């Protein structure tokens, strides 16, 4: 089976009710939390709600849809997993809370969000915990007599991440799959003094791209059929400096204030929105399969249909596993989620 996945997440405001889940194979359900004291995997008091009707409210709409639970994510505290990771008593408390907390909530799967351990030791030790986690799924299945849960991770487009190698050799053996974060490459928040597509598939330039991405994991040693390609819908605003020069690496003055007030993103459907209301110029760029519009000092990166079709026929057409959505609640009226899964066709 081929990849169509989507991420959602309770704060994004769209209902569990409301996710088509026709338009997936996956659905990931962010985020799980480690508790410190307990090296454990443990649902937040305000997600434990939705989390727990996750699985059978989704398989409503689409019976076949399959679940994973997400862990960590970009606002968790690296260093608690460094700890966690460190020992095999905590590694083992954690991977063992994992493994009865999915069984616990329906979900087939447990994907790693871990962003990111903070030192090459801590990559060791991904590394160790990986090959110690798969052990333990595959002794519960074995023990249930049920399928072995699904073992994933969205990981940086580049197997180095500030400056440390990920444990390919690790990921590649222990991992079912890998989410490939093809996405906040630029973004006012880090680079704010020029305009750049954030999550563009080719680079000619610096060779920061998805393309790019797929060919360092693959040179790494992680199988082609073992990759799953992510793409945004949501971009990032900057203020231009000067209105009349708005393209690629335009100079640029940070966020600008038609995006989030903490690092100037959008969902896409507040950027099609924007689009409308401001009269803004679009362009899709073919160079770097990526569009981006502009309205006065106003410049945003994002994806929009020609993106993602050729995003999704570039990577079948390698033999990638599939793609995946960060995230569902930012389509417009299930646009791009439909353009994936159509372009994509038949999901085997």
């Amino acid at each position: 089976q081929n990849v169509k996945g989507g991420y959602w997440f309770k704060d994004s405001g769209l209902a569990l009710n409301n996710i088509d889940s026709t338009l997936f194979t996956h659905l990931f359900c962010a985020f799980a939390d480690l508790n410190p004291q307990l090296n454990q995997l443990i649902i937040s008091p305000e997600n434990q709600d939705s989390f727990r009707q996750f699985t059978s409210t989704v398989q409503r709409k689409n019976p076949s849809v399959k679940t994973f639970l997400s862990i960590a994510g970009g606002r968790a505290n690296s260093t608690a997993y460094g700890i966690m990771a460190r020992q095999p008593n905590s590694r083992k408390s954690f991977i063992d809370s994992s493994i009865r907390l999915a069984r616990q909530l329906g979900f087939h799967g447990l994907d790693l969000d871990w962003e990111y351990p903070l030192s090459a030791a801590d990559m060791t030790n991904l590394g160790t915990l990986l090959n110690e986690w798969r052990t333990a799924i595959n002794t519960e299945a074995r023990n249930s007599g049920r399928a072995a849960l699904l073992l994933t991770a969205a990981v940086s487009n580049s197997p180095r991440v500030n400056g440390l190698n990920y444990p390919v050799e690790s990921l590649a053996r222990n991992l079912d799959w890998i989410n490939l974060m093809a996405y906040d490459f630029y973004g006012p928040n880090w680079s704010p003094s020029q305009t750049n597509s954030h999550a563009q598939l080719f680079d000619p330039v610096n060779h920061v791209s998805g393309s790019d991405g797929i060919n360092a994991w693959i040179q790494a040693g992680v199988p082609t059929k073992k990759l799953v390609l992510g793409i945004p819908f949501y971009g990032y605003a900057w203020r231009l400096v000067n209105a009349n020069i708005h393209g690629l690496r335009a100079p640029a003055a940070g966020k600008s204030n038609v995006g989030a007030v903490d690092d100037g993103s959008m969902t896409y459907n507040r950027i099609r929105d924007y689009i409308v209301e401001s009269r803004a110029t679009t362009v899709y760029n073919a160079t770097i399969v990526g569009d981006y519009c502009y309205s006065g000092s106003n410049w945003i990166s994002y994806d929009d249909t020609q993106t993602v079709r050729n995003k999704v026929n570039y990577v079948k057409g390698r033999g990638l596993l599939g793609y995946f959505a960060w995230h569902v609640a930012g389509d417009q009226n299930w646009g791009l989620s439909r353009t994936a899964s159509q372009t994509w066709g038949v999901s085997f």
